[PDB]
């Protein structure tokens, strides 16, 4: 549950991810993948990326990078009402990617930290605030959907 003033830092924020969506999501992905090994190990198309520099250098992480953050912008503009576009990505998280929640916690976290990189000095700490918050309740969420699943 976030305030329309906490919304608006989040899509404020946000604004910084789309003048360049494709770098942003790329750097989430490596950060994850870098961060938490195992992650890597989910994506058949990725867990060859044996080097960061291989990550960089791949234009298919990139590529995803951008369907994920398109999605997660998606879902971020509907300022909570998103049970439509979450529902569906929910789904195939458990049943298909069979991705725990904890990865979850992970990419929000790399979210955070990738924000923080990018943009030094110009995330503050109403915007980390906020956009803290919009990621635990997009986290929260896919949580009951799993829990609904009874996936683990
Ligand atoms: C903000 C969080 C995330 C968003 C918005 C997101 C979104 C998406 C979307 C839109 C797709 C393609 C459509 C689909 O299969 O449902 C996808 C695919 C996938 N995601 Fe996620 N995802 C997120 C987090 C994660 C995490 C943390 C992992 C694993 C650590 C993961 C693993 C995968 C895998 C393995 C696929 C299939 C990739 C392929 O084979 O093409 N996702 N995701």
């Amino acid at each position: 549950g976030l305030s329309d003033g906490e919304w608006q830092q989040v899509l404020n924020v946000w604004g910084k991810v789309e003048a360049d969506i494709a770098g942003h999501g790329q750097e989430v992905l490596i950060r994850l993948f870098t961060g938490h090994p195992e992650t890597l190990e989910k994506f058949d198309k990725f867990k060859h990326l044996k080097t960061e520099a291989e990550m960089k250098a791949s234009e298919d992480l990139k590529k995803h990078g951008t369907v994920v953050l398109t999605a997660l912008g998606g879902i971020l503009k509907k300022k909570g009402h998103h049970e439509a576009e979450l529902k569906p990505l929910a789904q195939s998280h458990a049943t298909k990617h069979k991705i725990p929640i904890k990865y979850l916690e992970f990419i929000s976290d790399a979210i955070i930290h990738v924000l923080h990189s990018k943009h030094p000095g110009d995330f503050g700490a109403d915007a980390q605030g906020a956009m803290t918050k919009a990621l635990e309740l997009f986290r929260n969420d896919i949580a009951a959907k799993y829990k609904e699943l009874g996936f683990q």
